[PDB]
């Protein structure tokens, strides 16, 4: 066997045997969490059991799309790392096991709590996320989801990007573009205008606006723009940032969305100054560039990490671009059987991979010569 049971969340949970789980950690609609420990090198890992995965054909292409993801962004500082899989019955299984670098908490659980923030602070998370998310950008992947919830943190207080459930492609070829598939709909508080406008515009632009609003939330201790449905979302965005200008009016490819908007009364800009009075200036500077209404007016990833504002920390020689880009080929698939079977392969392939001129040089030469 070599492997224990442990009884948590009120079902099995089967670990490798190197392993003791000590503190349950939370639930989802997609799977449960465990801290443990290494008997050995005493290391902390967590272990996140996904449930059911073989129940409904949406709930199959999602743990596919996590596990190859997650495979793909391994070793970048800020981004969540994957170190180990297991399928422990695998005749008749319907949950694989992740192995993965241990946090403590997530942003949400830090701005819920109080603890007072400095302005180093957000300086600090806001260039994180913004690392991490030009790597996955340099794939052509969007995250889709980026939110306090989706960010991890430790006692350092450094910070990790996680759950690629959402993820979906990009392409600069319009039909390529058009051809990626969206399983589910992202949490609507952080969701870029331009989708639910149907602008027709899946660009990178979605990803940097939620950042936007990950930094306001941080300025004002709650969310910015927190509405109950679609409707009073747009509204309370419009009342902020004001009446859009007759370019932009005409992009909104929805006639009753583009109906509703044009016959509001004329609404003014709300300066950020005004609503946050005691902040650092160049913070709402940039906050104003991320959260442009039009995605063509809004700061891209490599311009906000050049911002006056994240100066102290910014080294471009210390900012990676990912290698080689992804390829979501598998997605076509829509057959249960065919997706077991490349869910066995993606973990049996990866657990045989992790079980396996400068000065000094200059005067090797040298010497080796001189000898
Ligand atoms: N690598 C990790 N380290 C520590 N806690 C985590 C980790 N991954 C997820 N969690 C937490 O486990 C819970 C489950 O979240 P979910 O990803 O929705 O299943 C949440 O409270 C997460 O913040």
């Amino acid at each position: 066997q070599g492997r224990k049971i442990f009884k948590v969340f009120n079902q099995d949970f089967i670990v490798d045997e190197r392993y003791t789980v000590t503190k349950e950690l939370g639930q989802g609609a997609y799977g449960i969490v465990c801290a443990a420990v290494n008997n050995q090198t005493s290391e902390g890992v967590a272990i996140k059991k996904v449930t059911n995965v073989f129940s409904k054909k949406i709930l199959a292409k999602r743990a596919l799309r996590e596990i190859k993801l997650l495979q793909h962004f391994r070793g970048h500082r800020n981004i969540t790392c994957l170190y180990d899989m297991d399928i422990p019955r695998p005749d008749n299984f319907n949950e694989t096991y992740l192995y993965e670098e241990l946090m403590e908490c997530d942003l949400a659980a830090i701005i819920r709590s109080g603890q007072p923030l400095t302005d180093a602070h957000f300086q600090s998370f806001i260039y994180q996320i913004l690392c991490g998310l030009k790597y996955i950008h340099s794939a052509n992947v969007l995250h889709r989801d980026l939110k306090p919830g989706n960010l991890l943190v430790n006692a350092d207080c450094e910070l990790k990007i996680c759950d690629f459930g959402l993820a979906r492609g990009f392409s600069v070829d319009p039909e390529e573009n058009a051809g990626y598939m969206t399983e589910y709909v992202a949490t609507r508080w952080y969701r870029a205008p331009e989708i639910m406008l149907s602008f027709q515009s899946y660009t990178k632009a979605i990803d940097v606006w939620s950042v936007g609003c990950i930094l306001a939330e941080l300025l004002g201790g709650r969310p910015f723009f927190k509405g109950r449905d679609y409707v009073d979302q747009l509204n309370q965005i419009l009342h902020i940032l004001g009446t859009p200008n007759e370019e932009t009016l005409s992009r909104i490819g929805s006639p009753r969305a583009q109906e509703y908007v044009r016959n509001l009364p004329f609404m003014a800009k709300k300066p950020f100054p005004t609503l946050f009075p005691n902040a650092n200036p160049d913070a709402l500077d940039l906050l104003d560039r991320m959260l442009a209404f039009d995605p063509s007016s809004r700061i891209s990833v490599e311009q906000a990490l050049e911002h006056p504002y994240l100066h102290i920390w910014h080294d471009a020689s210390d900012e990676p671009d990912c290698p080689t880009t992804f390829n979501f080929d598998f997605e076509v698939v829509e057959d249960v059987g065919e997706m077991r079977k490349m869910i066995l392969d993606e973990v049996y392939r990866f657990r045989q991979l992790v079980r396996t001129q400068e000065y000094v040089g200059q005067m090797n030469d040298l010497e080796a010569e001189l000898a």
